[PDB]
């Protein structure tokens, strides 16, 4: 694809040898823009890295906690230092040259520092994060930081050394995920905490959309796995169908932890004919059958291992075939599992959506949300006829006011 | 695509937990067939290996001596079943049910008794193979047998266990690989060591075959890699453009060599317009971009890494991007390689293309060969105008007695 004016500034600073924050809303490519940046650049020394297991999935990249090798990172400097210090870890930090990080929103400031000062002692380096050329993006009102700790977290932003580590910011501001301009105005309203009446009765009007297909059911959004996991069992259980069993072959069953963390399908698969069910590989873009495809099981094949027929929205039936996933943790440790790429998707995270395009979706949005909680589950929609909202009431949409001084302070100086 | 009524019965016994071996010439789909097997088996407790690196890419498996975890399988038996006991490695002993191995030729009888005894004594179950379903493939009239040690090399046929081991023996006798019904004879008389006048004067008149296109000469096929590297490096030096250079990034470097066993590309691939390539990975099978394909490079991006353009055969040119290559190594261990799909192939081992279809291929037969050398170089050709045969005299062409006799006996009590 032909990158954008703002995409081709971006990966020009990258190869310039600049170190870049980039930023923008939801579906504006930057995920995209990290996998040509990759393409772009040397494997050697170049280290792709997110936030989420999720956001390191799109990216062909591992977690920043398994780059990293500090352990949960909670422990003093000195612990954590001696950890970074551990063979296969301290290499990968001294052959780093480049760290890229996708989806910086979730990393919390006292981990930014805690990586910055790792980097400094191991690679005995003096400079801004031990001289490493970083290469950041996310959207800061999309998903907030988390902490492995119990002390209310810091953005990544509120970090001592962040403007030292990132000096250079650029933006990417066409949104592609939505075509379609209303839907792409709404949902910008929603990311700025801008809901007029207008917005909010558009965002109502949507409880009325009749978003599956013949047998395809709409996805519900949910804030905590233990209810998306009850919603799809209890899914299953009520389905006529005698159950069908897809067990997962892991190479390390002793890190199934570690590889869950990045790995959208489970160890055990039970599907039933009925079986709402989403597919999490690319296997066909020309076809549809994309990473977030919605379908319903329409049949078993009599033979062999007896795979499912899936039907898709799109309008496409394929029998459905192993596939693999494989994950790289600590050191350079890799671990692997062999499943099929399907799992049961009456119900989702939103932390599992994070970075995805969604087609079939709904969400109860009438309480108070995490700040930018709401923006992300509403902005995975491709268009608004794939989006049921029920109960929609801005007090669900919430801007942390530090985010938005962040974003004053990012304007201050541009010409737009 | 349908399987034959001979695949059909092979995959039968297999799903009916039938240990089995099942052969055929060159080209008669057994590796096309495992990896239907494969499809067709639940992955836990189903171990894919192949004698060597290269026929183990084929189908997505890992080496029998990086399964079997007893070091060369030189040491006494007492030593290789201490390796076996390993953390990692008994495991994978203990929770196979079924082992597929392809290309059984290359396994010498003195490993196949050691890796026999290694699992009724890792396993404790006093059957043959510890009670392993034993699915196994190839052509004895292929490449021979290799050993570790230094004592001529028995046929796996001849261990004392062997019919025990696998009681059920089933053939594949349509070829595939080459559409041409005057070719698929010439082979098979080339096969049974059966070279008339005519099948000599047919083989000596390719001699003549231009088989390459605008820019794009034959891969000689070598017996020995160091005449492969020289006459590969000398090429590439006599061209007259600026050198590029492509670092492969390796998750573990200390195990390059465990590796390169089983990867078709280099840590370093460099590059000149001009150079001889082979794509080594499947892109685009639609447009013939498959594992084997020839071309030419015609130009390099300016941006970027200054990726190759490769035109091929077909007459397709594409820019080639980066993949990767997984590697199961000893006890389940992990191992990757970044890299371009792309090896020079101004000369290719006929060890190397164990498996492979070739398409653009010259070969000197004036020599004597080792039992099924000539054959297996012959027989990688799609068609004969894409073979260019020099210096051939039937001397070149031996098969062993011993394999003569043991197909003898396979034959005895058939209908045909
Ligand atoms: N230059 C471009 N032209 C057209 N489509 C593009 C371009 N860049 C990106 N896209 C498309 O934009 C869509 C969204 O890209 P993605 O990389 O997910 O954005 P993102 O900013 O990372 N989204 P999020 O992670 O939700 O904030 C993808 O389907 C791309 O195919
Ligand atoms: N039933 C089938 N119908 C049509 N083509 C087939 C069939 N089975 C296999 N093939 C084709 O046969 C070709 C050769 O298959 P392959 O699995 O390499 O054979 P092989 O017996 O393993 N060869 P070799 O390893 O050289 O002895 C492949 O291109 C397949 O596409
Ligand atoms: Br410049
Ligand atoms: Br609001
Ligand atoms: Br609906
Ligand atoms: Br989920
Ligand atoms: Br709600
Ligand atoms: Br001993
Ligand atoms: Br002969
Ligand atoms: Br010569
Ligand atoms: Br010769
Ligand atoms: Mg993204
Ligand atoms: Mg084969």
């Amino acid at each position: 694809m032909q990158l954008s004016e703002e995409q081709a500034a971006v990966l020009r600073a990258v190869l310039k040898g600049q170190s870049i924050f980039f930023t923008g809303s939801a579906g504006t490519g930057k995920s995209y823009l990290l996998k040509r940046i990759l393409g772009s650049l040397p494997p050697t020394g170049t280290v792709a890295t997110a936030s989420t297991g999720v956001a390191a999935c799109h990216i062909g990249g591992t977690t920043l906690h398994a780059f990293a090798g500090i352990g949960s990172g909670q422990a003093p400097l000195a612990q954590c230092v001696a950890l970074a210090q551990r063979p296969g870890v301290r290499q990968g930090w001294l052959n780093c040259q480049r760290l890229v990080i996708d989806e910086i929103s979730m990393v919390e400031a006292d981990l930014f520092d805690k990586l910055e000062a790792v980097a400094r002692a191991v690679r005995q380096q003096n400079k801004p994060f031990g001289g490493i050329q970083l290469i950041i993006c996310g959207d800061f009102l999309q998903l907030p930081p988390v902490t492995k700790g119990s002390q209310p977290p810091r953005f990544c932003f509120q970090s001592k050394s962040w403007k030292r580590c990132v000096p250079v910011t650029l933006e990417l501001t066409k949104v592609w995920r939505q075509a379609d301009q209303t839907f792409i105005s709404l949902l910008q309203a929603v990311r700025l905490g801008r809901c007029s009446d207008e917005v909010t009765r558009q965002l109502q009007a949507t409880a009325s959309h009749k978003v599956g297909r013949d047998g395809i059911v709409a996805t519900r959004l949910c804030t905590h796995q233990d209810d998306v996991a009850l919603t799809n069992e209890r899914r299953l259980q009520e389905l006529p169908g005698k159950v069908h069993r897809f067990e997962a072959m892991d190479s390390n069953p002793e890190l199934a932890s570690t590889l869950d963390a990045q790995c959208p399908v489970s160890q055990l698969l039970q599907l039933k004919l009925g079986a709402q069910v989403m597919l999490v590989k690319n296997l066909s873009v020309s076809r549809g059958l994309v990473n977030g495809a919605r379908g319903v099981v329409v049949g078993f094949e009599a033979e062999g291992r007896g795979l499912p027929q899936v039907r898709f929205l799109c309008g496409v039936t394929e029998v459905i075939h192993a596939d693999r996933w494989t994950v790289q943790a600590t050191g350079g440790q890799l671990l692997s599992r062999q499943q099929l790429p399907l799992q049961l998707a009456w119900a989702m995270s939103i932390h599992k959506s994070q970075g995805m395009t969604l087609d079939c979706v709904e969400i109860s949005l009438g309480r108070v949300f995490a700040s930018g909680q709401a923006y992300v589950a509403l902005s995975r929609a491709r268009s608004l006829q794939g989006l049921r909202v029920l109960d929609f009431d801005p007090m669900a949409v919430r801007c942390d006011p530090r985010v938005l001084h962040f974003y004053a302070t990012l304007r201050r100086g541009r010409s737009l």
